């Protein structure tokens, strides 16, 4: 739904098992869940997991995401990006 999608990873500062759930078991399934969602994944920036946004509707998105599960990040992604930013 949108230009791009970076995750922004590493190991660094506060992390979640949401993310790593994301990370890890739902890496390839958000790839397939969301086909029009490109899939980066990124190392050391910020905190930590942070999900970069720039979506055709041409705006930005870069937001630690360590307060939300694997399946919601997903979800929560296609909602933002698919239409709601």
């Amino acid at each position: 739904g949108l230009r791009e999608i970076r995750i922004h990873l590493c190991q660094r500062s506060p992390g979640s098992q949401g993310v790593r759930d994301f990370i890890e078991k739902r890496y390839v399934e958000l790839k397939k869940a969301n086909p029009d969602l490109p899939i980066l994944i990124r190392e050391c920036s910020d905190v930590q997991p942070k999900l970069w946004a720039r979506y055709a509707f041409g705006q930005e998105t870069n937001v630690p995401l360590n307060n939300f599960s694997a399946d919601q990040v997903t979800r929560a992604l296609e909602n933002v990006l698919s239409g709601k930013a």
